């Protein structure tokens, strides 16, 4: 089957991602949604810094606007 | 299983609505556009952490361009 | 619903206007437009926070794609 | 509707921000859909005064970068 | 009447001036401009506060008109005062 | 003759991205699109002059409108 | 005579000057090149303010047309003042 950058990002439902938007800030969540446009739906949202133990802050369900998106890590593993 | 139907069910609901400012906004979600265009009832900008409220603004219309999220059930307290 | 229609409301009363830079713009809505282009009246702008108007403008024709908020019903005073 | 409302001030002094926040004002000679203005014996006044900065001749400004423009300055004369 | 592209469109050949968004100034002779306000100039200087300096020379340089802030027609006709 | 078709050129191997930010990330390119849409494996944070990574964020989308200029082949050997 | 982008055309092969939004300036030697000005160069290196001294070492690189302030084309001649 077929494999493109955004087909990669619809792979991800249902697992947890990091976002990085273009502010400089980070947000950890379960993916639940994407689109064309990248516009995500994540679950128990947590902003972090990186160092740090993750979470600094809490926004449970989010909507995140793909325009704003820098990178998206697609499977996130803390090792 | 849009994103955008996640933001309309939303409605009548508190919102947290953050802006590539760092800017956060809280409020009751009157109405939604598909270009997540906003209304807000009651919007108050917040600090982070803070305090919270910091100005009171009433009703606002919001441009979507300029958002970076939306916590569609920000009464996660 | 439809956001704009909520821009429709508020002409001949007083709005806020905070633009990308983060500069406040208080006046009396006269004109709208798609693109939230706005035609103000008594225009002054005011500093982020306060109510002091630093520098009036008077009938100032605001372009949309530069406005961060609106806020539609600006009695709160 | 707002852009109709910029040509009333045709051959009259208007004042243009840009994103940067640098104040503009000159005559207004031409415009179009997406405020891309031309501008008469253009000057930069410096914010709450009309003491030049920098003159520049007959300008055209890119619309896209505008904040706002006062259609009614040169009424601001009073 | 009216037509912002026009009046840079007959400015070609003349010394024009260029505000891009990074907030600098540079003069150079207009050789073709586009829709889009994408500018050809020869003998680019960086241009700074009162008459005009060379701070930078990059010689021909191709303008990309997204970035520009504003374009002075006729920039000898200020610097001829 | 395209500059696009250079970058399909380069997948399997590691390239550099230099976001808007400024901030910069190798990783090998797995995945590219039209879009300038990049997939990179072990994306590393860097800083350059320094040899530490400044974060690991292991196998990252890119979204491609916010890239500066992708190093379409990073030897540094 | 003719049309913008397409004298960008006309400069592969040459060394070339392009600064971005940011203000870095890079020279290299352009390769290829589309309308939205995305470009590819070799041996990229970054400059800096004003100056023909290397900061960075790129190598190849895909630049994408959004991004760029300008492009000095033929940027060679135009290092009068040192090298």
């Amino acid at each position: 089957k077929v494999e493109n950058p955004l087909k990669s990002l619809r792979t991800a439902i249902n697992r947890i991602v990091l976002v990085k938007l273009k502010d400089g800030s980070e947000y950890i969540g379960k993916l639940e949604q994407t689109d064309g446009t990248m516009n995500l739906v994540l679950r128990d949202c947590t902003e972090i810094r990186e160092g740090t133990s993750e979470p600094v802050a809490k926004y449970g369900r989010v909507l995140i606007r793909g325009s704003n998106i820098l990178f998206i890590s697609v499977d996130y593993e803390t090792v």
